[PDB]
């Protein structure tokens, strides 16, 4: 019945919708249109508290607005996911916490760093690597697969612990 505004931001292909659905659903979508951003509903319990969690899974191009600011800016916490086996994803995550940090007007925003993909046998972005970004912006870094629903729970949970020591 409390209910939190969450945000899932990320490279194409990171598996930002892959996550949201895995948690909603509880499948896997192999293809989930890349261009659909919407806010899916899904209750939990939470160290015994239920709650509400609206999750806006992000999509859109590489534009710069006002508008989407706004958007951004109804989210309480963020999923800033790479994926492990994405060089590139991991290097677009200092962009996604700026803006973040600009939207929200602080430096202490309510978010968790995602590594996805963590199923897969090769990768490219190593844990430490993460861990010491992670550990640098002081947040939580959470490795997941939304194909195995490994840490996914543990993912969005530890948000919602964040949004809680927050408020
Ligand atoms: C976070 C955020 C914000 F908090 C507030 C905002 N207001 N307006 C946009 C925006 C964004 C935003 C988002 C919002 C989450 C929807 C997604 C992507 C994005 N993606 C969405 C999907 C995956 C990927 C491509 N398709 N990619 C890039 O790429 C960057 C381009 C500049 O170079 C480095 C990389 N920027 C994005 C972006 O910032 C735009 C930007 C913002 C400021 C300056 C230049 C570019
Ligand atoms: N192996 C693997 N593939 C994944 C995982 N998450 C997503 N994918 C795949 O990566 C592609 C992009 O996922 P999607 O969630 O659409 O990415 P988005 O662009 O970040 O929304 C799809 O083919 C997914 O099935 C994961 O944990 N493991
Ligand atoms: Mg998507």
């Amino acid at each position: 019945m409390t209910e939190y505004k969450l945000v899932v931001v990320g490279a194409d292909g990171v598996g930002k919708s892959a996550l949201t659905i895995q948690l909603i659903q509880n499948h896997f979508v192999d293809e989930y249109d890349p261009t659909i951003e919407d806010s899916y509903r899904k209750q939990v319990v939470i160290d015994g508290e239920t709650c509400l969690l609206d999750i806006l899974d992000t999509a859109g191009q590489e534009e710069y607005s006002a508008m989407r600011d706004q958007y951004m800016r109804t989210g309480e916490g963020f999923l800033c996911v790479f994926a492990i086996n994405n060089t590139k994803s991991f290097e677009d995550i200092h962009h996604y916490r700026e803006q973040i940090k600009r939207v929200k007007d602080s430096e202490d925003v309510p978010m968790v760093l995602v590594g996805n993909k963590c199923d897969l046998p090769s990768r490219t972005v190593d844990t430490k690597q993460a861990q010491d970004l992670a550990r640098s912006y002081g947040i939580p870094f959470i490795e997941t697969s939304a194909k195995t629903r490994q840490g996914v729970d543990d993912a969005f949970y530890t948000l919602v612990r964040e949004i809680r020591k927050h408020k």
